[PDB]
Formats: structure tokens, C-alpha cells, sequence
């Protein structure tokens, strides 16, 4: 049996509004209802991973595994396996896979973050799983944000937090948060962001969304927004949205949507609005395709309609060579040539970088570079020549053009990381001077650059 290259992953996030659910829930996972869904010619065909976020869910786990289960073997006629599921408070992750694959799965691992202190303790967060799917990393964030149309800067806030805080992934990469330790990240869930119109717009909103012209209002998406300005998801993607606002529905039907301020709602207006999304962050040059992106329409128990996103992930196997691993194989090389940081930092510290990547037996720190002054005020950190040569693990071109090096630039005096980035090994020559460039970020903010040029032997 040939191990995969690509895979299909089902992520469905609800906000089940504290109610169960009804008896039926199967078109969820079809990706049936609006927007981009899923060609009925598909309908019997398993994806290999689902991953359900839930929010506001009154279930028991065992409640939820039950339906969930007996739901996806109505569809396909599969018993899916339990990965893992993981709740804090109402926020809920589950992650089941066709039982094939329970012996290409490992390294699961499971965390929350809670968002605020004292008063906005109490119910808003993130749960998460990461795993390996043989030689590929997997991480799932379903989050529910801070409600409310005037809290979208507590929103991004609580990103930063379980970006910061959320503790997923191999543990060995200690300068790297969860947006850099995983080939594909997907982040869902009641993000809460909120079509930002004056109130009184509330039925001319109605109307638009009842003519399918959902282009006005996507343009006032605080998500989109706050994306456009850097402020939130930096280097992350969405598919675009085509699907009615998902929020807020009157229970029982979908022909109405419940905006007007009520005690209920804290005297708080909840113009209809995308609360309900799913982004994804994937390594440069690994095969990510979104092949679905809507609501459901006859799930109605909530005030949000459930969300649907199918993926195709490239997935690579877990190479063993003559050599590597458990030593190096000196026909492959990295070099670095001409690189330079360039830092938004006003310190003057030295720094050093560190890489670390799965194709090296540990990472590797280099010697300082030399700080100079940019034209612009920006400080530059070359390294010239000075890099190391990587020692690759395994030389062979099939491996090593799918594997990724992960960057830190740490300050000498405190070794706390001052960035992070990722740079492909997927070139378009091996044995070639090529540019390279990523990004560098900190806590999931834009910190600097690094560029200069790679050249990669491999055993061809
Ligand atoms: O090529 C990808 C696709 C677009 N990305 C840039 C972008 C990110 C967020 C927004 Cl809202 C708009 C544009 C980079």
C-alpha cells in the first residue's frame, strides 16, 4: 500500500447556541447549504480527517462522539477513529480519521489557552490538537473570541494570547509558536468579528443578504479589516466568503435573522455578521487547496448556522535511508550565501540566528552577524558568508526538496528570539545560488526580514 501525498481534511466549526442539536447534521459534512460546497458526486467518499470545533456546546464528550460518529457512518459507512478531543468550558475540538491511518498518526498532542483576567475569565478561548500524519505536521485551533460589534481589538488581543500561549507541536522548537510549527495550521471557529455598519442599516443589511449581495457587507467584515491592517492573522488565508452571515439567526427557521438589542444581548445590537470562520496558515510551497467554504441551511437548534471548509493537504512519508536518521548523509548540503536580517527592533544587541528543521539531526546555532544602519532607520544584521553548512539527515532530492528550515534571529544577550520565519527547500535548481526570503515575526507580529541566497546539494 503507497503511502499518501495528499490528503482531504473536513474542518466544521458551530456555535450550537447551548442547545443540541437535531437529529440530523449530515449535510455539514457533505459541505451541503450555500456558498462554495462540495459536488454531490463526493457525497460516499470519507475525508481522511475531520476536525470539529464546537462553541457554546452543552454536550457531554461522550454525547458529542456519539453523534458525530453515527453521523459520518450514516454518510460513508466508515467507523472513524478518535484522535483526540479536547474541551474548556463550551469550546469543544474533536479530530476523527478513517481507521487506516491510525498507524500514520503520532505525536498527538492537545492544550487550551483561556482569553482575559478576572472579569473576562470565565468563558472565552481556544482548544487545540496538533498530531503527525507521517512526515507531515498537523495543527487545529478552534477558538471563540470576545462577542461584541466594539470588542474587535479584545479579539485580536485573544489571538495574540493562544498564538502566544497555546502549547502544541514538537516542544523541541522552543523559539516557535504554533503559526510556525506546523506544514499546515487551521484556525476556526466563533471568532466573533462583526459587519461594522451603523445600526440603523440593520434591514437595508437584510435586504442585501436575502439578494445574495454579500459585496458591501464583506467590505465593513471586521476580519477582512482588521487582516487588511495587519492587525490579526497576519500571513494566514481564507477562502473567499460566499455564504450568507452565519449570525444571528432566530431559532427554528433561517428565514429570519434576531439583531435588535434585547436584555438577552446586553442591550448590544448583533447586526448579521461572519462570526463563524475558518483560516489556514500552510509552509511555502506545500500543496494546500481549499475545495469547499460555507453554511449549512437546515441546521437551525442555534443562532448560527454550522460552518464548513474542506482542504486538500500535500502529506509526505517518513523517509529511511542507508543513513539517515540517526546520522547525517554527506551527499546533501544547505548553504547560505549574502543573507542579512533586516529588524524593526530599536535595541542594539548582538544577534545570531538558529535553524531548525526535521531533515537536520538537531538545530544549529551560527556565529553573531554584524549590525548595520539601514538607509531608513532600520537596523540590518549581515551574516555574509559566515552561516554554517546544514547537515542534512537523508541527501535524497525526493525528501529533501519537501522539507522546510525554520529560522529564529536571537539576541546574544538575553537568546530571546527577536523573530521567526520559514524558508522552502522546494527550488527550482538544486546546486544553484537561488533567492531566498521569509518574514520574520514575534509573538505573530511583523518584526523584520530575513533574504539572501540559498544552494542545496542533494544526492542528485
Ligand atoms: O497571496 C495571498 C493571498 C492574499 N494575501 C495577502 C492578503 C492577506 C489578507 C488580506 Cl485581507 C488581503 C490580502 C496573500
Amino acid at each position: 500500500q503507497p503511502e499518501p501525498d495528499m490528503i482531504t481534511i473536513f474542518i466544521g466549526t458551530w456555535n450550537m447556541g447551548n442547545a443540541p442539536p437535531p437529529k440530523k447534521i449530515t449535510s455539514w459534512f457533505l459541505s451541503k447549504g450555500q456558498g462554495k460546497t462540495r459536488d454531490d458526486s463526493a457525497d460516499y467518499i470519507p475525508h481522511d480527517i475531520y476536525v470539529i470545533g464546537t462553541q457554546e456546546d452543552p454536550l457531554s464528550e461522550k454525547e458529542w462522539l456519539e453523534i458525530l460518529k453515527h453521523s459520518l457512518q450514516e454518510i460513508t459507512s466508515v467507523t472513524f477513529k478518535t484522535v483526540a478531543i479536547h474541551t474548556l468550558w463550551n469550546i469543544r475540538i474533536v479530530v476523527l480519521a478513517k481507521p487506516e491511518h491510525e498507524n500514520r498518526i503520532s505525536h498527538i498532542c492537545t492544550d487550551n489557552v483561556k482569553t482575559g483576567i478576572a472579569n473576562t475569565l470565565g468563558n472565552k478561548g481556544a482548544v487545540g490538537v496538533s498530531f503527525m500524519f507521517n512526515g507531515t505536521s498537523l495543527g487545529f485551533v478552534n477558538s471563540h473570541l470576545t462577542s461584541g460589534s466594539e470588542k474587535k481589538l479584545r479579539r485580536n488581543q485573544n489571538y495574540m494570547n493562544i498564538l502566544r500561549f497555546l502549547a502544541l507541536g514538537d516542544k523541541k522548537l522552543s523559539p516557535f509558536n504554533i503559526t510556525h510549527r506546523f506544514t499546515h495550521l487551521f484556525w476556526f471557529g466563533d471568532l466573533n468579528y462583526r459587519v461594522d455598519l451603523p445600526t440603523w442599516e440593520a434591514e437595508t443589511i437584510i435586504q442585501k443578504i436575502k439578494q445574495q449581495q454579500y459585496a458591501d457587507l464583506l467590505s465593513h467584515d471586521q476580519l477582512l479589516t482588521e487582516r487588511r491592517e495587519q492587525k490579526v492573522f497576519l500571513h494566514f488565508e481564507e477562502e473567499e466568503i460566499t455564504f450568507a452571515p452565519t449570525y444571528r439567526f432566530e431559532r427554528l427557521t433561517r428565514d429570519k435573522y434576531a439583531y435588535t438589542k434585547q436584555k438577552a444581548t446586553g442591550m448590544k445590537y448583533n447586526l448579521p455578521s461572519w462570526c463563524d470562520r475558518v483560516l489556514w496558515k500552510s509552509y511555502p510551497l506545500v500543496h494546500v487547496v481549499c475545495q469547499s467554504y460555507g453554511s449549512t441551511s437546515d441546521i437551525m437548534t442555534s443562532d448560527h448556522s454550522p460552518v464548513f471548509a474542506t482542504f486538500e493537504a500535500g502529506v509526505t512519508s517518513q523517509f529511511v535511508s542507508k543513513n539517515g536518521p540517526g546520522t547525517v548523509d554527506s551527499q546533501g548540503q544547505i548553504e547560505f550565501l549574502r543573507c542579512y536580517a533586516t529588524l524593526k527592533t530599536k535595541s542594539q544587541t548582538k544577534f545570531y540566528l538558529e535553524f531548525h528543521s526535521s531533515c537536520l539531526e538537531s538545530f544549529v546555532k551560527s556565529q553573531e552577524g554584524e549590525n548595520e544602519e539601514g538607509s531608513e532607520g532600520e537596523l540590518v544584521v549581515k551574516f555574509g558568508e559566515t552561516l554554517p553548512k546544514l547537515k542534512p539527515i537523508i541527501s535524497d532530492p525526493e525528501y529533501l526538496l519537501d522539507q522546510h528550515i525554520l529560522i529564529s534571529i536571537k539576541s546574544s544577550d538575553s537568546d530571546e528570539s527577536y523573530g521567526e520565519g520559514c524558508i522552502a527547500l522546494r527550488l527550482e535548481a538544486t546546486e544553484t545560488q537561488l533567492p531566498i526570503y521569509t518574514p520574520l515575526t514575534h509573538h505573530g507580529e511583523l518584526t523584520g526580514h530575513f533574504q539572501g541566497e540559498i544552494k542545496l546539494q542533494t544526492s542528485q
